[PDB]
């Protein structure tokens, strides 16, 4: 089997991407944030504290003839951005782009943190990291991909995120029309539960390539590119007037600037992030100070190849017995 679904930016800045997901019988379609940096599929629901729901579409398990309470199971998750959610668990039928999993754990939120409430466009998350990170207790549950894997034509999914435009998540096949040149594959460590890999270096604009190993995670659920402070300083030094602002919470730059590109290495291959992808717009409405899309990972504890990086590539998440990651230009 295979599946193919369009993913759409939630706003004009590509702050996140939502993908429609069918849950239950009859189908209830919710728009979920596909997140390769976590491993829970959780949704706003009829069980979510009423004051914490503000415009989201909810899953109502009592209206699904295939929903079953997973007795005694609870979940609770906290993300790197400080947000969180928790609740109980149902199993139900879940379909993405024509690919169906029966008996998928659907984690129903009883509580969500304010950032979730405040984002009316995201109805929940669909985790695509390794199932070892799943938070369900006392019986850990599998991700949608892990459940689907054996049925797929090939044990892979691909992320093809757009810049200020829709893109595609495919399951079970590689669309050879969706990228240019060849796909370069690179090793993955699953030791921390992530799609963790090592970039071979970077360049800023038309500058020379610096060969240096940068360990990080491919994370569709993180907006920006978080890299070591040395790398990030070298980038922003090429933008007149750019500075790190403790009050704003990272590097800002004059909105009048033209940003240089940023290149990252994948083995001997190179992925170029155009400068415009690094612009996240005014820090506040009407401001001439703009927020940068490349930020320091210092104090996160891990480097994160988030959407800023991934949307410059066609990315293969290869879930073979020994997982790997592939990157192509597009």
């Amino acid at each position: 089997s295979t599946g193919s679904a369009t993913t759409t930016p939630i706003d004009s800045l590509d702050d996140a991407y939502i993908t429609p997901v069918q849950i239950g019988t009859p189908a209830q379609t919710l728009n979920l944030d596909f997140d390769t940096g976590s491993s829970d599929l959780w949704v706003f629901s009829s069980e979510t504290t009423a004051s914490e729901v503000d415009g989201q579409t909810i899953y109502t398990p009592s209206k699904s003839t295939t929903a079953k309470l997973l007795s005694g199971a609870t979940w609770s998750i906290s993300y790197g951005d400080g947000s969180s959610s928790s609740g109980d668990v149902y199993t139900d039928t879940v379909s993405v782009g024509g690919l169906t999993v029966t008996g998928q754990a659907v984690e129903s939120a009883k509580k969500v943190s304010s950032s979730f409430t405040e984002d009316s466009t995201i109805d929940g998350l669909l985790g695509l990291a390794f199932s070892t990170l799943n938070t369900v207790s006392p019986t850990q549950q599998k991700t949608f991909f892990d459940n689907a894997k054996a049925s797929l034509d090939s044990p892979v999914f691909t992320a093809d995120l757009g810049y200020h435009a829709p893109g595609t998540y495919n399951f079970g096949f590689i669309d050879t029309t969706a990228y240019t040149g060849s796909i370069t594959y690179t090793a993955v460590s699953t030791k921390q539960g992530f799609w963790e890999w090592t970039s071979t270096g970077y360049a800023v604009g038309s500058g020379t390539f610096k060969s240096t190993s940068i360990d990080g995670i491919a994370d569709t659920g993180t907006t920006l590119l978080y890299l070591p402070a040395t790398v990030v300083s070298a980038y922003w030094a090429q933008v007149s007037g750019a500075k790190s602002s403790s009050s704003v919470g990272g590097y800002v730059f004059p909105c009048s600037a033209t940003l240089p590109s940023f290149t990252f290495g994948v083995g001997s291959a190179r992925i170029v992030i155009p400068g415009d992808y690094i612009d996240f717009g005014p820090i506040s409405t009407g401001s001439s100070s703009c927020f940068g899309g490349i930020q320091s990972s210092a104090g996160i504890g891990i480097n994160i190849f988030g959407d800023v990086a991934l949307k410059a590539a066609f990315v293969v998440f290869n879930g073979a017995t020994t997982p790997t990651l592939g990157f192509a230009s597009k």
